[PDB]
């Protein structure tokens, strides 16, 4: 198709006008004093939301250059940083600020490459200082405190979260379930969670949950790749005859088999899902064998054992309690099989760990062992009514994700004051040229933007607030909920340092991309 | 359809405005300091690329004359020069420069034919000087050094590349495969590669690979041409019975048979590919016999032996380990058959080489022998994860192609300084008329364009850099990565001379075409 | 449909504006220094061509009057003169020049019919002088020289061409074939070529060849016309049983039978073609009998012998080696049957020639005898690679056609100098009125136009070149390849007189038509 091509600033400026709107659409929905946005629904009543991620995912500009600039910011900000609600908003606002400053300085006649180098130097120095000043959370008391803080002060949520972390471990797997009671409880069961999400984006069992859900599902495991490979119908024979659903784990599925399964799920909606293998090579084979033993099945590789997908049998396949599949993550719960076989496999893994000496091999064997010997914690969140347990479950999931992010890398002052404590680290850096100095100045100016934005959302003048925070000590910041200079860490206004670091990294990357792009090609309307 | 016809400069000028955009779309993306280009995608997020070939293949102008000028540059530049990423970019930029200078000189009253004569004289002189100054690479340590240089300084990639080129030979066949391990390894197997690509451009099996992939496939060989010839269904009978795929090799396939196969591939996607024959006449018959012996099959020519496509049998056809098909190239790996038969065929080829005396016949028998006695090297590139092994495989393929191009025609200073050393050769040339002198001047001016463009991408002023390189010695050039005048050859900034020569040839050809065209006819909108 | 009608010059001028473009599109592609034309292909890369016939066949104007003028020139120029590449270009350029001069003189108040009479008188005088000036080609040395000259100095092509001509005859039948070897060879086989082309324009077996090709095909012959006559399916029964193709020769095929065969050709593409009978009446019957005896079949006329198309049998029809069908020409090779029957028929034809005395009857019997007693020469052109043998075959065909045209009517100076030697013959002609004198002047001015055009393509000033040629002797002209006044006949710059005469005749005819037309009626848009 015919294309229109724009060079130099005449393109970048256009792209900039496409991000400002997005920034202005999301900059207002950050901080505890976040305002509201009215999303228009073509079919029903307008939605009222105060979530940055939803607002960012909602808008879509009209002009091609503005649209591609907005999409460039959206994709990276939402995908790379998605754990926390402010994680994406901070990324978008910071990226807009850095891009605007860089474009304004470039228009004077500075070198874009040296400006980008100075920006990256300043960002690296800021991140180093942030890693230095990030205090860790490593005690059950501290874990409980951070869980309560991240749960808006709910004591029981923090208590059960800390209990789960203590029972399973910081490296353990925790999920939530409907309690069907008046008091949330904790359970530990046999589980198998790996980091391979669904292969079919259209494969979503639960429309509301953004997730795939099945229970008491049989499982087929084959080392060989089953992409575009037919004759899976024999499995579907018992999948329909026996009411239980089925999960197929392969190297990959694509082509004929994927098209047939996706069409049957779209039209008929049969209950068979498929995903990829967790490991690599011999590690993948061993992990598949471990999973088959944990489920009572067997790997259907043609090598060695004589077993293929051509014929299936009820006791040949494995039995698991329930299968959950989502983005980047999938899990099986309450597997079956011979428990003596489980003990033998665990002892074999233990002896392999003993005999092995390589660090990588020891780590892989440790992961394979801890997948089975350790269990999965399910948080049966309960309450009087379903519409109440749903909100409680959402709050529990939010608190659990926030506390896991906090324990992974530590905590820092919340409310946008985390970055305001890294400005002093910019004096140490020395620039080779003037353009790198200008990049340092740009990052120094943009470090204070989230605090100004939170203050503006709260209504107080941003400049006075940031000046007071900078001139004061390094322990107190500004609380917008109470609107005063308070001791953040004791008052319970903190954020995980992983979120802040990832937001700064994403903003720096996208700003560099938008300030170094030279040619934009867009399809003609 | 109604046509609009433009004569003289009023057409050429239009055509010129077509190429300038293309040049400006690719001139930025050359050099180690290459900027980025944002390709609009109608379905997803915009693509960010710094590859010259992709950017050139992306754009498509709207006006008919500009579009056809851009397509004229695109087709030749991409097709004739495709080995290296900078080859096509250099071709396009040089072609634009020469065409612009030629049009400007022609507009003042010069003779286009006597201008093109001078341009071609200067280009031939420059290429002669380049061939003179091209230092060769013919030692294993030199091959290792050039492989490491072309792999951005990766020592192990260079080591394994040199090991392959030593265990198979400089003129041998090397491919890459997934290692499924933590260390890249080398293997030598029985192979059969010939220079006939796929007959069906819509026969791309692996969508991501731009290639046709099959494993453990039977093979049918027939001397007679099987275009528009039905009754290939009997082969499809066992192709459906035995899940193995099948490859047909004929004189050509076209008409009814091609249409049936292409519709079955588009809709049903059966695993039967077809390709042409490698040889010619007696050579074709002997090569088909050699391939059948290497696979255990037989040529299905009706002459002599009584065998046709009407009836097939499982042991009548040959068996090969894997079939790889791509553009201009195809190969079969791990063939089968009687090894004593292979020995007898090799001995008969040796005796034919002994008895024969003609140079062409001796060369043909040498090629036929080396296609069987020698093996194919597969580089099992491995790593921790699928993405890591994919990126490593891409890097290995890039390094292998670059080092093969280097060994084929030597190496020369990279960074666009290769052509800057050929300007002195333009003093020897003497023009018969003034127009040939003006052509000499045009080529002299355009020789310094790639270096100026690389400097401009790096940000430094082009004129100062090229003047410094011209006035300095003949051993040092400009490094954009470090941004200083350094000794290129030991610093590891080199390019194969084949790429530079092909780029100059293509640019000269397309520039002559665009500066000598008189009538342009384009369909009415 | 509603029609717009234009009278007088207001129409002719419009038509003229539609031929100038065509002339300007083809005038640049003539002479050895022919420039290039960029045809726009709606589906792929633009085509670069330097063929006058292709450019003329490409363009198509938009305005109705201009379009019909261009089509008027195109149809006559291409259809009546298509043997040589310059044969059509010279026709179009000369026709445009004569039409323009005639219209300009008519606008002043001249009488169109007397102007046309003067133009025709001048053209006839020029053609008579040209036929006087022609040098015959009637010796094998001259045949070899002209074959080498027409093959751009290729010695082996000329040698094999002369061998074919002197082995078969001056008016013998020669075709080309793929040699499948490194050396072109000559073969003589039994053949039957007649001057009846394919009946169905859509019937084109070889898409690339502009020809119909079949091998080892049976043949049906019937004296009675088989237009719109069904029950030809009995022949198709064995045409499907035996994979051999089939050719029908009848009086004509039209209506139901033609429609059925053509729809099966586009849809199913069965290998049965049909053509018209060669002769007329008694001659047609005798020629069909000769063809049947040469193929072993029989004519299916119901008179006398009892045989019809209702039932067919394998030995009832004739067997021939291969059937070639093209425009205006069809031919069979390697017929079968009783060789003693062939001898008896030849002796019967000899005795009929002996007894007969009429000149026309003797000529017809001589043609019928020489069809069978003489053979057909096939030139197996060969080479290393298919893309090489294709170009070699094209060059061989071009040289063969050029040398046959040269031997048919002699040769004359090439490079457009042939017509410049006929200007002196215009002094002998005396016009009755002033308008015929003006027509003489018009033809005198237009005789020099091809020389001006060739010089302009070469870039040298046309007027100086033509003045030098006119003032010099009658043996030397201007060579554009070397750009100097050289002795054409020895240097090898000649063209057949047939091409020049036909081009002049066609140009005169079309110019008279475009300068005498009074009313133009064109459908409303």
């Amino acid at each position: 198709s015919a294309k229109d091509v724009k060079f130099g600033a005449d393109a970048r400026a256009l792209m900039l006008q496409g991000v400002d709107l997005l920034a202005d659409a999301v900059a207002v929905t950050m901080g505890p004093k976040g305002r509201t946005v009215i999303i228009e629904q073509s079919w029903g009543s307008p939605k009222v939301t105060k979530d940055g991620v939803t607002v960012a995912k909602s808008i879509d500009l009209k002009d091609k250059y503005k649209n591609i600039g907005a999409k460039l910011v959206q994709d990276v900000a939402n995908n790379t940083n998605e754990e926390a609600g402010d994680g994406t908003t901070t990324a978008t606002v910071l990226a807009r600020s850095i891009a605007k400053e860089g474009f304004e300085k470039i228009s004077k006649g500075a070198n874009p490459v040296e400006i980008r180098r100075g920006v990256m130097l300043a960002v690296d120095a800021v991140i180093a200082e942030l890693k230095k000043q990030s205090k860790p959370v490593t005690t059950p008391e501290e874990i409980a405190q951070v869980a309560t803080i991240s749960a808006n002060g709910d004591k029981e949520i923090g208590n059960i979260i800390s209990d789960a972390m203590k029972k399973v471990g910081r490296k353990g797997v925790i999920t939530v379930k409907d309690g069907k009671t008046l008091n949330d409880e904790l359970e530990i069961i046999e589980g198998m969670k790996f980091d391979r999400g669904y292969i079919s984006p259209y494969f979503i069992n639960t429309s509301k949950g953004q997730k795939c859900e099945f229970q008491d599902a049989y499982v087929l495991l084959s080392e060989k790749k089953i992409s575009s490979i037919q004759s899976i119908v024999p499995a579907l024979e018992i999948a329909n005859a026996h009411r239980k659903p089925l999960v197929i784990i392969a190297e990959d599925v694509d082509g004929e088999a994927l098209s047939t399964l996706v069409l049957n799920r779209l039209k008929v909606g049969l209950q068979v899902v498929a995903v990829k293998a967790p490991g690599f090579g011999d590690n993948r084979k061993n992990q598949l064998k471990d999973m088959a033993i944990a489920t009572g099945g067997a790997v259907f590789g043609e090598e060695g054992l004589t077993l293929n997908l051509e014929d299936v049998q009820p006791h040949d396949l494995g039995k698991v309690g329930e299968v959950i599949v989502t983005k980047d993550d999938a899990m099986l719960l309450k597997g079956k099989g011979d428990k003596a076989q489980i003990e033998k496999r665990i002892q074999e893994i233990i002896e392999q760990l003993d005999v092995t000496t390589s660090e990588y091999e020891k780590e892989k064997l440790n992961e394979r062992l801890a997948k089975l010997s350790d269990g999965v914690a399910v948080l049966k969140v309960g309450g009087t009514s379903d519409v109440e347990v749903n909100e409680k479950k959402d709050r529990v999931t939010d608190a659990l994700n926030a506390t896991r992010a906090a324990v992974e890398e530590g905590i820092v002052l919340g409310g946008g004051c985390a970055l305001l404590r890294c400005i002093p680290a910019l004096d140490s850096l020395t620039p080779a040229n003037e353009d790198q100095k200008i990049g340092i100045e740009i990052i120094k100016r943009t470090l204070k933007i989230p605090a100004m934005t939170i203050a503006k959302n709260a209504g107080v003048e941003g400049s006075l607030i940031v000046e007071k925070i900078m001139q004061s000590s390094s322990e107190v910041g500004y609380d917008a909920m109470a609107g005063d200079f308070v001791n953040m860490v004791e008052k319970g206004i903190i954020d995980p340092t992983k979120v802040v670091r990832t937001a700064l990294l994403d903003a720096a990357g996208v700003a560099s991309l938008l300030t170094t792009a030279e040619v934009v090609v867009t399809e003609i309307p």
